[PDB]
C-alpha cells in the first residue's frame, strides 16, 4: 500500500461544485511524493471565474501524501486504503456564514493518483467574505487532528482552517471529516495523531485562466517514540 508511494506519483484533481447556485468545475494536475510530504498542484477553473476564493478550496482539493515518520508509518490509514482507495467527506462550517459539503474518491486509475469531488455550498451570504471575495489570497499552517473510527473502519479527523480577511481579520471554517475504504482489505486504523500542513498559493505568471498553484508539505507527528 504504502510500497506505491515510494517516488513521484502523478496527481489529478477534479471537483464538480455548485455554491448558491453559482456552478462551477475546477481540474488540477501535478504530482506528489510522499517520501518529503511534498504536493505540487495547478488548478484551473474550466468554467470560467471562480465563484468562491481559491483558499477555501486548498483542503477540499490527497493526504496519502502525508510524510509518516517512519516510527509511526502503523498509522497511516491513507496509503494503507490504496490502490482501491477511500471515500472522504466533509463538512466545512464558515464561521457567520454558510457551508461546504464534500464527498471525494481518492484511488489510483492506473499509476496515477486520482481526487474526484463534489462540492455542495449553501447558506451563504451574498456579500459575507466568501461570496462577497474578501478573502486575501495566502494560508496558514494547521494540524489535521486524526481519531480512528473503528465501527466504519476508517478514520475522522477535525480542524479549524483560519483564512485571512483583507482588513486584518480572520475567518474561520471549522472542518470535520470521515473517511472510509473502498475496498475490503485491511486498512491501518491509527492512534490519535495529527498532519501538520504548510500550505503556500501563487500564479502562474502565464496563465490567463482562473488559476491557483498550491505547494504543500505535510508531516504526520503527535506520537511518542
Ligand atoms: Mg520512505
Ligand atoms: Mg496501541
Amino acid at each position: 500500500g504504502e510500497e506505491l508511494f515510494t517516488g513521484v506519483v502523478p496527481i489529478l484533481v477534479e471537483l464538480d461544485g455548485d455554491v448558491n447556485g453559482h456552478k462551477f468545475s475546477v481540474s488540477g494536475e501535478g504530482e506528489g511524493d510522499a517520501t518529503y510530504g511534498k504536493l505540487t498542484l495547478k488548478f484551473i477553473c474550466t468554467t470560467g471565474k471562480l465563484p468562491v476564493p481559491w483558499p477555501t478550496l486548498v483542503t477540499t482539493f490527497v493526504q496519502c501524501f502525508s510524510r509518516y515518520p517512519d516510527h509511526m508509518k502503523q498509522h497511516d490509514f491513507f496509503k494503507s486504503a490504496m490502490p482501491e482507495g477511500y471515500v472522504q467527506e466533509r463538512t466545512i462550517s464558515f464561521k457567520d456564514d454558510g457551508n461546504y459539503k464534500t464527498r471525494a474518491e481518492v484511488k489510483f486509475e492506473g499509476d496515477t493518483l486520482v481526487n474526484r469531488i463534489e462540492l455542495k455550498g449553501i447558506d451563504f451570504k451574498e456579500d459575507g467574505n466568501i461570496l462577497g471575495h474578501k478573502l486575501e489570497y495566502n494560508y496558514n499552517s494547521h494540524n489535521v487532528y486524526i481519531t480512528a473510527d473503528k465501527q466504519k473502519n476508517g478514520i475522522k479527523a477535525n480542524f479549524k482552517i483560519r483564512h485571512n480577511i483583507e482588513d486584518g481579520s480572520v475567518q474561520l471554517a471549522d472542518h470535520y471529516q470521515q473517511n472510509t475504504p473502498i475496498g475490503d482489505g485491511p486498512v491501518l486504523l491509527p492512534d490519535n495523531h495529527y498532519l501538520s500542513t504548510q500550505s503556500a498559493l501563487s500564479k502562474d505568471p502565464n496563465e490567463k485562466r482562473d488559476h491557483m498553484v498550491l505547494l504543500e508539505f505535510v508531516t504526520a507527528a503527535g506520537i511518542t517514540h
